[PDB]
């Protein structure tokens, strides 16, 4: 993928199998099962593939996958992990090492996105990288309630917190990369946009998980504030489409990106996610 | 049943079938499917049974099922309606006719609770009945947003509004009956407690739909503000149990009332529903 | 006129006559009648002249007037309409047709500002134009409450919504043109600015209706949140004046454009509206 | 009159004449001038008659009128004052002196309601009386903003503050008398209710100024938060009517007490004010 | 102490020495040092004495002191603890055992108030007692931020949480005892009032720590929301005085209670706190 | 000092002595007393030194010490004033006189920052200067509450308000200078960043009073909203350090500017203050 001078790729940070009903909330199964595949256990396959962004000067990732040795044996099974992260080997394919990374931008701190931030002993994969998190997202991450406790794990704390930078509403790390507090899925959930030359790309995190969640009303049950999720989706998606943005995905098993035609119905351009088995 | 000097019963206002996942949210099917049955279309059976309350003077009612013919063919099929409201009949079995009512107390105005409020021409099924609805709930009902439009129907508007009484935080219509605003399921969602002598009963509406939703974390995906739902459930349930309250249900297909042991671990008493 | 390399005129989308006491809130008549006229109905004449902005590659329109055949017989009379929109004609006087308008920017969706967006049968005058509305202002438009119902009309919905775009706090449709959510008059009220070279112009919508509303304390009674209106006026006006901005009007029957002295106690330059 | 075992009359604490457009917000003159009179200054006559409540052991007063020699030469003229307070006299007609008043309950601290609390030199009419004000209403009174500055006067501060008591949402000074924060007209606006036996009375202050403001949509332009005013009126009035409450007025030149039919479309019983 | 049919007493739950400057916030030392005594280390002595309330039917406590064996050696020194809790022996003086207690009502969960809730191994002193806490207070107690972390300790969790009842704004446990959410010192801080016959008593917790904090403007620097503290004090104190309430204290070294004369200046009645050395 | 094309210096606007505990809040004396000296009265020395900024066109100024004679005898003693403002003199050393100023940018209006804004008759020390103050800060200043009345003085009002420009979230007066609303110390508290070429400087006002307040948890007891102060400090400081910003101080007696190592552990560069 290329957006102007910026190169965009995905990294195999592992995968998870989550219950379809929970990933589609109010949408009846008969309808969502036709848009996304589920197994005998009502689980749909959700890759956890970080997004590698390379500008002329900086290298950065959008999330960190499920890591290596982080999830227990019970969690690996309960979360349908087929394979753990291959983020090191994948990075090599681009002549990079978990040390040439300058920024790790987080959409949110749920385990499916932050487990791969540190190895065991909570050291920290990505030692020279500055880590950016929305301030309230971070606050809840370290002080989760009886509900967010299930995904915000102490086990995911670590050294990276040394080079931690917090932002409230918006933040532009390196030119062209803009983070923006969306809320909805998470109180501190963030979306990221990439712009180089005239090209535009956007990753709406878990506020637009997969291509099957394009309908603003189709939000996951995980969303702590679904009304805010809908609000954001109702306005962002039509705008990004009108502006001919490329939609990047972290969880979609089939596609890595998509560009809808100036209409809002037909998504002509789908960039397939060729994940090695 | 018996709640001090107050008598309580329920009415067959019809039934519906909602998608299991929509009803349990983040709870994996493998877990809730063992707590509540689902067909092959993945739907669970949910009665819409209004609760009839009678005191030495009034006989208000909680909700009004789905009604009779208020739903269209399409809707009758999409929500899996097997039988429409028998409200008029059931009420008769208690020497009460569609007119004796003294107060229709709403928990919220979603179609599965208010469609039975009027006939096909939007005329009140309950003339002479003061309809108490939470103020903010009433506003959203008559002014739905792109998501609320699915349950809030213009078609459920009617003459009953000419005897509409709104409230904010809490309201005690008749002695012993208290309506408390909870939010969660819908912004204006309300629960209702009935207390007389030493007895206590409570109906937590869609913030505690069925006995399978006892865990505060098990909230429906329909809840517009799940964080508020959990907040309310986390505090109410332990309190009502500690106080030995009877939990009344509107959508539960197996129970009408339940009373938990002094630790919430099990069901100590209960009243199944129907024949 | 023209701000830098951007051309700007005013279209005649009709007019209306609203009560004076309504247009001046707490301001006594013995004072506002010396700044504006009160026919004997106590109505003041309020034109509904949309603003046309022409840059290098785009044609924009701020609000759309009352339209043609949109208001009923009754409305025409109560809103004191003398002449309905001549928007089509006025545009022609600029070799511009309704299909050349690239953007329609709305300050708020009240009828005197949006009625002109569609013809009857709710088709849509201005096909091909992206319609920009601030989110909350659009949410309320399609879901009015008992007070907004009077100005947010259902017959004002239309095809234009197929090319609708929403923004929350600020948005730049095209270089130099900035939309900013102000609130006050209506929860989602929005003001607009135009900048080219060192030239600056601003239209503060119904938060600064006419030149007679310059005093921040002089807000209309129509304002749903007068405290926010004052807040915005108290800060914007002094700033725009200090920056030598041209104030554009939609409702001032006399002035179209105005610029205050640095001391802002007088109007140095102005452009009258050829009624 | 008297509610149950509580006596209630009205004192003449002076009067004022305020603009009509200001008193009726968005309501057109051709409509409000048929419900109230507009001298030619466009002013309507607003008495400032404090309400006297006498129970078994206490004497209470709601608001205090404009006082004596409190308004300057200029104010007297602009607020159309015909007669200054006769509060001392009127009280005497009840064998009551200013030192027998046990409680002074305020709806809000605007001048037409608080000017009468102290004489010049800000001493304090009504020594020995506990003065009840809602917290935020008092905070704003002593710290007015650019808009409140017009009605919250510094010369209205006084000794009475040595016996001041504040409440936030609700407060019962003496059995049967309840104060409730309503907001709307002023952030800290407060309405009051009196109950004895099955008799009920209520004074909704400036959230229901005169009988002509019964329509919830008819709020004054003075209301700093009109949306909250409507909210409160929309719910309170229907409830108070359903409960057969007597509506007491402070500003209605004609009526002092009123009671609507159950259907609330007519005024069944009333008490005129002997101007 | 007797309020109508209700008997009120204090229990020696230990003590703590906190920095005076922090306990008086904006009040210059020259002024507060004359109202409360400080040592060479600027520390003032603050007893942590729970309030025993006995009605005809129920027995209850207002807080739990610093406990026994709960604070470490480093904390005992840093917090100027002279003696640890004597709550068991004190209770005996009234023919009661840490088992005859029906309700433990908490004003807030800071360590100076909640450490004595459980013994080591977090079992739970007061096994048959129902524990009442404001819902938000509790939420922060288990999910404290970088600031409240210093007083909300995991080490204070325990069995008592089994019979935990939460309330939002107000709650009346047994007739005459009314809890009320005040906020200010803590987001979930609560005050308690006692009424029997015509007698009235009130404990405003850390929103009125000692008799030296009567001036509404004299709030501790510990208060997370001082503006709300002042708001509450500005209105409550004058009202409680006008109503001839007895003010009960948990932290005042000299006095256990006080009744100001219908004025708001002279506090004629002071009930001394005879603490055994 | 040098910040790209922008020149920065500071001025002796006088000094004060505040109680150490008030200044460090919850931080025990034994800890802060080792970070900042205190006399036997427990007071710490705090200069009130305005910061002079000069660009190729303007030369705005940050704060205005305490002034000259604005403080009374009592105040001069209670706040431990040793010397009053030498603002006029210092300004001269830079060929600038009390009139050249082009913008007085306030962080907040507490007396130790704004008393130097006017003379003994409330006349602006800085005619020709546009005074930029945060909107909400300005409101509280002119409308103090029982606690704010201690720093907000009526006596600090003046003609300067005739050139007052308010803002809400952020404002960039002249290129490179950005004012950002932070809250914390006071509701309207503002910080100011200066950036030119690759250089960056920031003055966090009373949200980072002295170098001893670097720990986000070390906030003054004066802060009306300490939780917001911590929030801002927790995020700003690490960011400004990562970006190699120069931290400018107004109250620090030893440093004027400081630059931390790339880890905040130590002070890598600095400019002491005075001779």
């Amino acid at each position: 993928m290329k957006i102007g001078d910026i190169s965009i790729h995905y990294l195999n940070g592992g995968n998870t199998k989550m219950d379809g009903g929970a990933m589609f909330g109010v949408v009846p199964k008969p309808l969502w099962s036709k848009q996304y595949n589920a197994n005998e256990r009502n689980q749909i396959n959700l890759p956890t593939h970080p997004i590698l962004i390379q500008t002329a000067q900086y290298n950065l990732i959008i999330d960190a996958g499920i890591g290596n040795g982080k999830l227990s044996e019970k969690q690996l099974r309960n979360f349908g992990v087929d394979e753990e992260s291959h983020i090191i080997a994948d990075l090599a394919n681009y002549n990079l090492t978990p040390k040439d990374i300058d920024y790790v931008l987080m959409t949110h701190m749920h385990f499916d996105h932050a487990a791969g931030l540190t190895d065991q002993a909570g050291h920290a994969i990505f030692e020279n990288a500055i880590h950016v998190v929305q301030q309230d997202e971070w606050h809840e991450f370290i002080a989760p309630n009886i509900r967010s406790k299930s995904t915000y794990w102490d086990k995911n704390k670590g050294d990276y917190s040394n080079k931690l930078i917090l932002f409230e509403k918006h933040f532009e790390p390196v030119p062209g990369i803009k983070m923006q507090h969306s809320g909805g899925h998470s109180f501190g959930h963030t979306i990221i946009t990439i712009e180089s030359q005239g090209d535009k790309a956007v990753h709406m995190g878990d506020i637009f998980p997969t291509t099957a969640h394009k309908n603003p009303l189709w939000v996951t049950a995980y969303d702590d504030y679904p009304m805010q999720s809908i609000r954001e989706k109702e306005r962002m998606i039509p705008y990004f489409i009108q502006q001919q943005y490329w939609f990047l995905f972290y969880h979609d098993e089939n596609y890595f990106a998509v560009k809808y035609s100036d209409d809002g119905e037909n998504i002509d351009a789908y960039i397939l996610r060729e994940t090695l088995v």
